[PDB]
């Protein structure tokens, strides 16, 4: 029998959907096969930990925990059944993306999922647009730039937003994923206040043309040899869950969109998973928007709804995620092993 | 007094360097300016608490190494031994687990203000090609090189081995990209030796870099700050072949110096640096100029080259010290500031 960690919560009011993600999890996941304790990361940084989850979690008020079985080391170094854990499932975005993998790694706990760099790159728009360019897959028009460069080149840069994209622009700060500061700009005057709204939250900042799409998503799994989902489309009628599955796309924009959401994922050297999200134009011209390394993981979200769509089942995927997690941890080990007796 | 602590040791045999360069940095520090807590990780990667250094470290045997307290990783990490929190953390230990950036990670969870490199510039470093495809992206100029998973040399292999005959000028090297512990490095003359160092190099690594070689003078740049870094002149090891005694400034022209220093700032933005960087390039018999790779946690002992391209600005090896921890309560102050204003929309 497997020993797991949930682990939720977080110093954010994304709190609400990670409980209700965990409840889903923890209600999905393969019990007789699965060893469960859960820590529930509160607002403050305290470490809550339940132990042995055994029954149904009948409501998301169950997982508010009070009480805490030891310090955050011994809390993930160590499962209930005194062994270390097989997998670490984290269910939250660590005060950003890719501290909190930080911290497992220097712990040793196998976790599930992107790591340390994959999670930061992903997180940060502007690294991820440059491995995509790298890698080839198409992008509409953007600009970048810092505060710094900003302060000193400002006529400069505003002169490359009108030579090089057409408005409507959004200016987006790199760094979140949190849409504060985003701002759709008609305009130079609403860009240039955009822009000093944008810095505000952020030292560091990209400009990118808008586009008329549809929103159109790949569910991605694995490790060294991933798989991709046929494309779901996020439905709205106006843009500013509804999910359909699959996507209403010709069958070859569906595998060029299969094709291109696993080069996303190696661009960014993902693990786990990915979300790969992508604008699809009613003329099927294709940019990739972004990868997503923690997508929305509920019972209801596209990334689980992509997999059941192929016949992976919710418990199933969970179960892969975490004998993933295994692997690779195990994979890192032994080339540790191999690199510690080459050094001899 | 502000309040430090260093963290030194890990689960490497970087260790005997770790441990001198926490000598150094603790002999440079005044301590009626500052009152230092260092922090040893074992081998085992068990954590070791030394209160209040107040003295000189006149040998390494006066640090209690693995005979520190026993460390549990908690929200106490934040605090010093005076019982006020740490203004700044100083890592001298790299990712002996994970990578370069992971205890820039743990950091950041426990909200412990650090110096140097983040999580993203950190690890991002550590990866030679994402490193490589962030210097391109920022137009820095590079050798020819080529990359791949395991997982396409698996399936394209002859194609691969073409790319590199049609792409690179033998002899090249092939790199793991991940390590910097030249583990699995060779250089290949043929395809014959190619085949070899990359099967060789697969053993330790998931992902190749295969770079053209060339013998060429190995010079470097230190830059230091957050948003608004400046560079040092370029400085190089003193010696006659290429195939520890430093030259500073480097024995260029001033206009290659320029252009260097120039170069190192761009290194450090691109891959978002804070605190510092040393920017490594080759530089040609011809003056062709590549970088090589940028370091984000160069070496800081006392004679590294890192410390004496500032010595060589004006700036002491305690002053760089304490430009470091300013840097990092600066940033740190900043995240905090933004944190909250985000928050509040």
């Amino acid at each position: 029998k497997e020993n797991i960690c949930i682990v939720f919560g977080g110093k954010s009011a994304e709190h609400e959907v990670s409980i209700l993600t965990a409840q889903n999890v923890l209600n999905a996941i393969d019990k007789d096969k699965y060893h469960v304790d859960i820590i529930y990361i509160t607002n403050d940084g305290d470490w809550r930990k339940q132990n042995n989850i055994t029954a149904e979690i009948k409501s998301t008020d169950e997982l508010h925990l009070e009480n805490g079985e030891l310090e955050i080391s011994q809390l993930l170094k160590e499962s209930s059944s005194g062994q270390p854990y097989d997998a670490v499932f984290p269910l939250l975005h660590g005060p950003e993306d890719g501290t909190i993998q930080g911290l497992f790694e220097v712990l040793d706990v196998p976790y599930v999922g992107n790591g340390v760099l994959s999670a930061a790159s992903s997180m940060d728009k502007l690294v991820m647009k440059q491995l995509f360019e790298h890698r080839g897959l198409p992008q509409l028009p953007y600009i970048s730039f810092l505060r710094s460069e900003y302060e000193k080149y400002e006529h400069n840069i505003l002169k490359l937003v009108n030579d090089k994209l057409n408005y409507p622009v959004f200016v987006k700060p790199a760094n979140l994923g949190s849409s504060v500061g985003i701002s759709k700009c008609n305009n130079e005057a609403e860009l240039k206040e955009g822009i000093k709204e944008a810095f505000q939250f952020d030292r560091k900042l990209v400009i990118e043309q808008g586009v008329n799409a549809r929103e159109i998503e790949v569910a991605v799994l694995g490790n060294d040899y991933p798989e991709a989902t046929w494309p779901g489309e996020v439905v709205k009628d106006v843009a500013f869950v509804q999910l359909q599955i699959p996507a209403d796309l010709d069958e070859d924009v569906q595998l060029t969109l299969r094709n291109m959401a696993l080069e996303a994922f190696k661009a960014t050297d993902c693990s786990g998973l990915v979300r790969a999200d992508f604008f699809v134009t009613e003329d099927n011209q294709i940019y990739i928007n972004e990868t997503n390394a923690m997508p929305g993981f509920t019972a209801f979200s596209m990334y689980p709804k992509l997999w059941e769509n192929m016949g992976l089942s919710y418990p199933e995927l969970i179960t892969k995620l975490i004998e993933l997690a295994k692997e690779r941890h195990q994979d890192k080990q032994k080339n540790k092993y191999k690199i510690d007796r080459s050094h001899h």
